[PDB]
This record gives structure tokens, C-alpha cells and sequence, in this order.
């Protein structure tokens, strides 16, 4: 029985993408809180397109933000051509579109994340972090991993970590491949999982050539990586690039904060939250809470202890997660979920008292 | 109470425009260069379109005048749009996986088509309305719409919660008789699934929806993933289909997955099966392998495990070859959803496994 998640480096062309969007949005949201942003992003090849809709008394280069991303990665001025489509304007929240959203959470890590999540990510921020004090030599920052794991026993092994790291023309590969097998042991002993796993290291052969260069990145086509592995389901809904009004996010954060506090308050090992909104509605159009029958207490009691510790009104629940000063660049990469490494609203175990005491205690 | 919910989009939806440009000039590759490998995506933000991606092909092919003959049919000129490629075109034993990544195949015995009952009502809503905006059925509208299908599974009989409906109308519009025809295509799916007719209607609820498609908007290929699957029922690897040949696994791969789930449910082992596949750059086969029947298995969802080896060779380039994907067009399962096409004829939707699956 093997599940397997995915993760990519700050390099990787889709995820440059998502970099832009959240950037050009956290510029926005830093002026004015107000700001209303659908920027989505097109990397093929050397032309880079900055798009969407844009309301904002802020004053944004769009072009200039974007290169503020890229040169860090590092290209520069001879790299690409950078433009922008987006149309920018100035001047209770029903849900401005219709769709659903799912939250997710499981107790099988301290983030109460599916362990092939974890693992896959904390693999390229260690790979990045190395690249960067220069521990680890001769690589960009365009990488992926995969990370497979056998859940057949009470016990789960680690099957396969696979890693493609883009790296210099001149390199060592007996250096490289020991650099990764060594992050890849750490990582499993952290965790604190079996060594023996088979390691796939740059199979593709040589990845000199990368990012968007040979290639093609958009906003928002990394958002099995962005969410739950896909251990848990998802609604097709993006992130990166979008205010809290879009619901698609907000609403995604939200079902998380409730999963992930149900787990924390010991109602249940999993627990998953699908929302879906309709055009004007206030509240969610519809709810559904399934446990995978891991509830510790009454399915039911749960439903009500939700019900009884959150208010579901947009607004509210958007000012709760104080999603307005919030700064979204962090998450535009290694998951929007389970981030031990940052502070987010979502992420914050402040409902379990709530929860405990509206399940009867 | 119980409530899953899917939706659906029109071929007017600026995403599902991209989707549809994206398979469009994949299938025009196709049909002269069967050895073509294309990843074409596409941004269509205001009145630009950009064509993007990596092409190799021995076919003539002008990639912004295929996007064109996708457009004009959805009643717009050539006033409307720029439409111009970044496209990178140019010419030249085993298929190996030529990425890493994770696809599921899903099926259920909800419906004749084998799909999850909120997505067959949210599908069928909008070709209807479709069908009708053609033969001018319904006369003021246009292409661009969405669908939602909110149902409670609570009792034995399902019963439908919520039909919602947004359709891009012209300004002149009469609203009576804009609700009306909705209302009777909402009541005319419902019997033809005999369900309930009493469900809550919500329509155009924005108010006025005259303004559509990419303009003072966004579109991009790829951004319709779980309408293009299983609604939200069926896990997903993160893999858009459009745009991309069959040698993009990703693709394939979601296909194949498809074919055993269906013919596992068919052939009456299951009343649901879902399989996970990964792939890593350079292997033939799928690195791993998963099968979930959601306890619904009615034999050992180990014997079904073996049968499913048994009966399907998992080989890429075999598997490709033996669902003609080299020879399929890809234009028609852009819109409305790849899976549960009663309407079209997909190697992947066949039935042609159940007798293997049975003995084995």
C-alpha cells in the first residue's frame, strides 16, 4: 500500500509563477488593506506575462516586483522579458464566486500533515537552505522531490525519496549524489523513519537547463503541493494571486484551522471539511464533515462542537485569520499547510479549549 | 445531514477556452505527425491570448489561427482579441516516464456513465443549456456558465439539495423567461436521473452576468482539474490533461487508472475503486501503485489487487497503444469533463476488461 506526495524548489517555473502573484499581492495588501487582486502569471521560455485584475490605492510596479523575485534565484536584466496585462484601479462579504473548498488534517506529524507532505518539503528546504550558506555547491534553485511511503504495517516505511536539483555545467557528481543521500538520511531520522529506502537521485541525467527556460510555468498548477499531497481532495481552486475575499483561499485556510484543531483536541486522527459558496451567500451553500472513521467521540458530536466554535460568516472568519495583514510570499512555496517554520493564523491551535468544552467535554 | 457538491463550467469559460485552444492544436498535431510531443499552454487575460509551451511535430500547424476557429463559434470576431505564441515549434524502444508525479483513476456505480452523480447533474446542466443557446432553444445567452449540484446522501435514495446556475446573458434579456427555461432544464435533468424535483433553484444570483469570457478577466489552461476528473469525489495529482501528448504520464496515465476503476466496478468488485499511480523520469512501469474501495469491495480487495495485475499490462508505451491515445482527439473532452462521456467514444470509458477481470 503506497501513497506518494510531491514538492518543488523556489526555482521551479510553476512555482516562480505563484512567487509573483503572492508577491505583487503582498505589495498591495501592505499599502491597502482593500485591495482586491486576481493576478495570475505566464513564465514560457524567456517572456514572462503578469495578468489579472487589480483595485488598490497602492502604488505597485507589477514588472519591478516581479524581477525582485527572479533575480534572487538568480537571473537577471538579459534573462527575460517581463510584462504586464493587468488592468489596476481604484474605488458584510458574500462569497464573490461559487466552488468548494476541503480542510485537512491527520495526527501522523507534529504539523498534522501526511508524512509524505512533510518529508517531500522539509527535503527541498533543507536542499535550499544548504544552497544558499553554500553548504551544498554547484546546484540552482529549480528542484523536485517525491517522497513514497508504504503504510502495509502499523509501522510506515519510507519506500522511495526521488530528487531532480538543477546544478552547474562543472560539477561533482560523486560530491552531488552524496550531498543528497545524506539529506535524505537526515530528513528520515528526523521524522524518525527507516535509512534503507531506495534513493532515485537526478534520473532525468543532466538538469543544467531550467526554470521557465526551457519551459512553460502558470500561477496555480502546483496546487496539489500546495494543499495535502493529495491525500486530501481538493475543489481545483488556486491560491497564489488572490485577497482574502476570493474564498477559494480564505475559505480553504478556514477548513483547515477547524481540521486541524478537531485532530489537536483529540476528536478523531483524520478529519476533512468540504465547503461550497454560491454567488452573494454570506455563509457556506453547504458543509460535510467526515472523520474516515477515526472519531474518538460521536461523528455527531463533532458536527456540533464545529458548528458551536466557529462562525462560518466570510467576514468574520477572514478578520478571525487576520488574512488582510497577512503576508502570502511564504506559503507561495513548500505548502500552504503545516508550516512549523512560520506563524500563520491558520495554523494556530486557539479553537481546542473551544472544541473540548461544545463537544461536552 | 449529508452534503457532496461538484461543479461544472461552460466552453465560454475563459479556463475552459484555454483548455480547449491547448487540445485543439495538440489534435491538429495529431492528425499529421502521430510521434508529436506537445505541452501547449495558454493565457487569455482581458483581449490578450498568449500561446505557450514546447512543440515538436512534422505538421503544419499556425497555432493562433487554431485558437481563432475556437473562438468565433463562441460569438466572437476578429475585433475581440491579440492572440499571438511564444510557442517553441520545431522538428526531429521503451516509453520511460518522462516525469515524476502522482495520477488517480476513480469510478462509481452511481450513474450509467460510472461517475459520481453531483458531476454527471452539474455536466449535463450546461450542455443542455449549450445545446439549447445552438439550435437558439434559449435565445439571449451565451457560452460562458457555471454549474453547482449540492446532494444529500444521508438516506438510502439520494435526494438533490441545490441546483445553482450562473449563464452570461445579453443585455435585452427577458428575466421571466430566462428563469423559466432554467428552471425546466434544472426539473428535466432531475427526472431523467429520476431524483427529486423539489430541490432549491439558485440562478444568476450575482444579478446581471452580460459581461463573460476573459474579458475583464483571466483564463488559463489547466485551472479546471477537478471539474475535468471527478468533482471533488476522487483524489488528484496536480496534473492538468489539455495541452499535452501521450507521453506526458500525467495525461495517460489518469486515463489508464480511469479504464481499470470503470471496468473494476463493472464487473461488479466494487461499487467504488479508486487507484493511485506514481512515476519517476526513466521507469516504464509506475514507480507505485494504490487500491482504495472505500470498503465497498464485494471480494478480497486483495484478489482484486491480482486481477487488476493480471489483466492489464502497466507498461506506458503498451498501455498508450492499446487506448489508441495517439489516434484520439482531445478537443471534445475539454469541456463537460474527460471521464463518463456517454456522448463520446473514449478507448478509456470501454468495458472491454470485465471478462479478464472476472477469470482473473
Amino acid at each position: 500500500k503506497i501513497i506518494t506526495s510531491e514538492s518543488v524548489g523556489a526555482g521551479h517555473p510553476d512555482k516562480i509563477c505563484d512567487q509573483i502573484s503572492d508577491a505583487i499581492l503582498d505589495e498591495c495588501l501592505s499599502q491597502d488593506q482593500n485591495s482586491r487582486v486576481a493576478c495570475e502569471v505566464l513564465a514560457c521560455n524567456r517572456l514572462i506575462v503578469i495578468a489579472g485584475e487589480i483595485t488598490t490605492h497602492a502604488y505597485v510596479d507589477v514588472v519591478k516586483t516581479a524581477w525582485e523575485i527572479i533575480k534572487p534565484l538568480g537571473y537577471d536584466e538579459n534573462d527575460f522579458t517581463i510584462i504586464s496585462n493587468v488592468n489596476k484601479q481604484s474605488v458584510l462579504i458574500g462569497a464573490g464566486d461559487q466552488g468548494i473548498v476541503f480542510g485537512y488534517a491527520c495526527d501522523e506529524t507534529p504539523q498534522y500533515m501526511p508524512l509524505t507532505s512533510v518529508l517531500a518539503h522539509e527535503l527541498l528546504k533543507e536542499i535550499e537552505r544548504q544552497r544558499r550558506s553554500k553548504e551544498f555547491i554547484k546546484i540552482q534553485a529549480d528542484m523536485k522531490s517525491q517522497v513514497s511511503i508504504d503504510y502495509s504495517n502499523s509501522t510506515p516505511l519510507i519506500e522511495t525519496m526521488l530528487v531532480s536539483i538543477q546544478h552547474d555545467e562543472d560539477y561533482d557528481v560523486e560530491y552531488f549524489n552524496k550531498k543528497v543521500s545524506a539529506i535524505m538520511e537526515q530528513i528520515a531520522k528526523k521524522y524518525n523513519l527507516n535509512t534503507n529506502f531506495k534513493k532515485i537521485i537526478n534520473s532525468s541525467g543532466r538538469f543544467v537547463i531550467g526554470g521557465p527556460i526551457g519551459d512553460t510555468g502558470l500561477t496555480g498548477r502546483k496546487i496539489i503541493v500546495d494543499t495535502y499531497g493529495g491525500v486530501g481532495h481538493h475543489g481545483g481552486g488556486a491560491f497564489s494571486g488572490k485577497d482574502p475575499t476570493k474564498v477559494d483561499r480564505s475559505a480553504s485556510y478556514f477548513a483547515r484551522w477547524i481540521a486541524k484543531n478537531v485532530v489537536a483536541a483529540k476528536l478523531a486522527k483524520q478529519c476533512e471539511i468540504q465547503l461550497a459558496f454560491a454567488i452573494g451567500q454570506p455563509q457556506p451553500v453547504a458543509m460535510y464533515v467526515n472523520t474516515f472513521n477515526t472519531n474518538l467521540i460521536d461523528e455527531t458530536k463533532i458536527f456540533e462542537a464545529i458548528k458551536k466554535s466557529f462562525n462560518f460568516d466570510i467576514k468574520t472568519f477572514i478578520n478571525d485569520l487576520n488574512l488582510w495583514t497577512t503576508k502570502y510570499l511564504p506559503v507561495a512555496t513548500y505548502g500552504h499547510f503545516g508550516r512549523d517554520d512560520l506563524d500563520l493564523s491558520w495554523e494556530k491551535l486557539n479553537k481546542v479549549e473551544d472544541l473540548i468544552k461544545n463537544s461536552k467535554h
